[PDB]
C-alpha cells in the first residue's frame, strides 16, 4: 500500500499557491500555525467543489470561519449588533455582523 | 445623528480591545462612518447583496488580499480546466487575511 502522504495528488500546484502568496504577501509562511493549516485545508477542498462543479453556502459558513478566525472581532461585532437592537429595536441581517467584523480586524494592530 | 449610540458603540470597541481610539486620527474617522451605514441599513430596513457586497469590501479594504486571491483563483482555474466561482475569491481572500496581517 501507498501511505497517504505519498499521493501527491496537487503537490506542486499547491507549492506554486504558497510561493505566490510569499513572493506577494513578503513573508514566509508559518507552516505550524492554525492559520497555515486552515487555508491549505481550504485550498485542498476548494479543488474538490471546482472538481466537481459545485456552489458552496455563501452566508452560512462566512459566519462561521470569521468566528474561528478572529474570535475578538467576532464577538465584539455581534456587540455592537446587540446594542443596535436593542436601541433601534429592528432586526440586524446577520451579513452586518460579517461587515463589522471586516471594520474592525484592521483597528488594534 | 446617533451620538450617544456612536459614543456607546466605540467604548465597547475600545474595552473589548483593550485600547484607546485616537479620535483625532482616519482609524477613528473609517469606523464610525462605516458604523453608521451599518445603522442607517438597520433603521431603513435595507437588506444587502452579501456576495456583491464582499468583493466591494474587500477590495478596497484588504486591496492586497484580495487582489493575491484572484491570482490564485486564476491559477486554479487554469490548471483543474474548470469555472471558479466570485465567490471563491471571497472565500479565499478571508483566509489569507490572518496570513498577511
Ligand atoms: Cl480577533
Ligand atoms: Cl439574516
Amino acid at each position: 500500500l501507498r501511505p497517504l502522504s505519498e499521493v501527491n495528488q496537487h503537490s506542486q500546484l499547491m507549492a506554486q499557491l504558497v510561493e505566490v502568496i510569499e513572493d506577494s504577501f513578503q513573508m514566509k509562511v508559518n507552516k505550524e500555525s492554525v492559520n497555515y493549516l486552515r487555508l491549505i485545508r481550504h485550498i485542498r477542498f476548494t479543488i474538490e467543489r471546482i472538481k466537481k462543479e459545485e456552489p458552496t453556502k455563501e452566508p452560512e459558513k462566512l459566519m462561521l470561519l470569521l468566528k474561528n478566525e478572529y474570535p475578538l472581532c467576532y464577538n465584539t461585532a455581534w456587540k455592537l449588533i446587540k446594542i443596535l437592537q436593542q436601541t433601534l429595536k429592528k432586526p440586524v441581517h446577520e451579513a452586518e455582523a460579517v461587515y463589522l467584523t471586516l471594520h474592525l480586524i484592521p483597528i488594534n494592530q
